[PDB]
C-alpha cells in the first residue's frame, strides 16, 4: 500500500507541518497567495428570497458549490508547494494518470518558482499530448515512464524512487485518488480557509459577525471547515446539522425537511444544492424562524449542485 | 427564417431596451442582482511575478478566463430576465434542445420571481431527462411538444406562437444555436459589466483608479467591454491591442504575443488564450513606458485553451 522506504520521508513532512500549526501564519500566507488566483475566496451570497422562509433573518450562503473544471485541485497543491518552499525544498514531483494533477502541480510550481517534474504512464502520455502540452508550457519536465504496465502504477514507483533519492531538495505532491494520502491533518487544515474567508466576507457584507454559522456534519471536513475561524467569537453559535430521516451544538434534520429545503432553494434562488447542503439550509431556515428579524446566519453550501438531482426528482 | 409575425414583439423589446441604454441604472441593477451568484464579479488578480518584466509597473489581471464553459449562458440569461421584469413582463419562455438554455432560463426566472415555460421537442424531453428534472425542481413548466414530428424546430414554433399571443406579460429568452438573436446591442452592452466590476475592484486592491486599462481588440465585445466604465475617468489611458472614442489602438506582433504567453505560464502558472497574450504583451511595454508603480489593468478575455496546441507547436 506504501513502501516502508517512504517512512522517514513522510515523517519529515509531518514534523515540518507540525511547526506550521503553532500559528495562523502558514494559513494566512496561503490565503494571501491564492487570493483571486483560481477560485479562492469562494463567494458569500445573501439569499434574499429565502429570507421570508427564515423569520426574516438574513441567510448568507458560503458558496463552496461554485467550484468545477479547474478551481478545486490547485487548492490542495498550492498548500503543498508552499510547504515545500518553507521546508527549503527546491523541486517538486508527482504522478498523474490522465494529467490533471500534473497540470495543477505544474501550475503551483511556476507560480511559486520551483522546478518540477511529473511522472506520466507511457500509453497515458501518447493519449493526451495536450495536458502534457500544458505541463511543458508550465515549464515542467515530463518523464514518460515506459517500464512495465504503462498505466500509472509504474509512474507512482519512479516518483517514489525519485522522492527517497532526492529528499533533501524534493517534495512529493500528493493528489491522485490512486496515490497515497499520507497527511490527512494537513488536508483537514487546508479546509479551515472556508471559515477564514467567510469571517472576512460576512463582516464586510453584513457589517458584523453572524448570529450563527451552520454546516451539514456528513460533509466531513470541508463542510465542518467553516467553523474553526469563529471558535473564539463567543457571540457566534456554531451548529452542525445531522441527517436523521423520518462549543458546537448538533441538531437533527429529517429527509423531509432537507428535501423541502432543497426545492425551496431551487425555487427561491435558482440554486440546486447537494442533498448535504439542503440539510444545512433546512436547519438555517428553522434557526432563522427561531432567531427572528435582524438575525444573520452563514450557511456552508458544501458538496456538488449536480449528484442528487436524480434522487431529488424521484422524491418529488 | 424568422416569422414576420415576430416583428412587433421584437420591435417592443428593442424600443424598451434602447430606453434602458440611456443610464447605467439597468446595469447597476444586474451587477447588484448577480453579485456572488454564479461567478460574477470575476476576480481581479495582481500578477506580481510579471512586474519584473514591465518597468516594474503593477500588472492586474481581470480574470475573465476563470469563467466556466457555461458561465456566460446564465450571465446573458439573467440580463434578459431582469429586462423582462423591468419592462413589466411576469412570464418568460424559451425553447431548448439538450436542455442547457432551458436550465439557465428556468434558474434566472426562479431568482427573479418570474413564471417560466420551456418548450422542448417531445423526444428531446425523453433523452435529456435530468435537464428536464432540473427545470421542474426550478419550478418551471416543461412542455414536451406533440405537434409536427416532435422536433426542436416544432418547439420553437410553439414558443413563437405563445410569445405572440401573450406578448403583454410574456418575454422570450434567446440564445440556443437554432434560435434567433434579435438583439445584438443588448448582448454587447452586457459586457460593460466587466469594466464596472474592475473599476470597483482596482480601487480596493490598488487604492485608486488605474494608469491604464488594456484589452485585445480582436476579442470582440467580451474584450472591449472593460473600457466603458473608465471613459469618464480622464487620467486613465485606454489601450486596445491588435494582432499586427478616446481609446488608443497599438499593434502587437505574433512574437511579442508568444513571448508574453510563455512569460505568463512561467511566472504565474496562468496559460492564456493567444488573444489574452496580445493584451498581456501590450501591457508589458506600456509598464516599461509608464514605469515604476504604474497600475495597469488587463482584460484576460478568451479561454486558456485550443490555443494550447498552437502555443505548443510554436514552442
Amino acid at each position: 500500500y506504501v513502501p516502508e522506504a517512504l517512512m522517514a520521508v513522510i515523517e519529515e513532512v509531518t514534523a515540518a507541518y507540525q511547526k506550521e500549526r503553532v500559528s495562523q501564519d502558514f494559513l494566512d500566507d496561503l490565503d494571501r497567495l491564492q487570493a483571486n488566483y483560481a477560485g479562492r475566496p469562494s463567494p458569500l451570497y445573501e439569499a434574499t428570497r429565502l429570507s421570508q422562509h427564515a423569520g426574516s433573518a438574513r441567510i448568507f450562503l458560503k458558496r463552496e458549490d461554485l467550484n468545477h473544471t479547474g478551481s478545486h485541485k490547485i487548492n490542495n497543491v498550492l498548500g503543498q508547494a508552499l510547504l515545500a518552499r518553507r521546508m527549503g525544498k527546491t523541486r517538486v514531483i508527482a504522478e498523474t494518470g490522465a494529467g490533471q494533477h500534473g497540470v495543477a502541480t505544474a501550475t503551483a510550481c511556476a507560480l511559486l518558482g520551483l522546478d518540477c517534474v511529473i511522472y506520466m504512464g507511457g500509453i497515458d502520455t501518447a493519449r493526451q499530448a495536450l495536458n502534457v502540452a500544458r505541463m511543458r508550457l508550465l515549464g515542467a519536465e515530463v518523464v514518460a515512464v515506459q517500464t512495465g504496465s504503462k498505466t500509472l502504477k509504474d509512474a507512482i514507483n519512479e516518483a517514489f524512487r525519485d522522492w527517497v533519492a532526492n529528499a533533501d531538495n524534493t517534495y512529493y505532491c500528493f493528489g491522485t485518488a490512486a496515490g497515497p494520502h499520507p497527511f490527512p491533518t494537513m488536508v483537514r487544515d487546508f479546509q479551515r480557509i472556508i471559515g477564514m474567508e467567510a469571517r472576512v466576507q460576512i463582516q464586510g457584507q453584513a457589517g458584523r459577525l453572524p448570529d450563527a454559522v451552520v454546516a451539514c456534519v456528513g460533509g466531513g471536513s470541508n463542510a465542518i471547515g467553516i467553523f474553526h475561524a469563529f471558535l473564539d467569537d463567543p457571540g457566534v453559535r456554531l451548529v452542525g446539522f445531522e441527517a436523521a430521516g423520518d462549543r458546537v451544538d448538533y441538531r437533527p434534520i429529517t429527509d423531509s425537511e432537507a428535501m423541502d429545503a432543497f426545492g425551496l432553494l431551487c425555487r427561491m434562488e435558482g440554486i440546486i444544492p447537494a442533498i448535504e447542503s439542503a440539510h444545512a439550509v433546512a436547519g438555517a431556515l428553522k434557526l432563522g424562524v427561531e432567531l427572528g428579524r435582524g438575525a444573520v446566519i452563514v450557511v456552508n453550501l458544501s458538496g456538488r449542485g449536480d449528484k442528487d438531482v436524480e434522487t431529488a426528482a424521484k422524491w418529488f
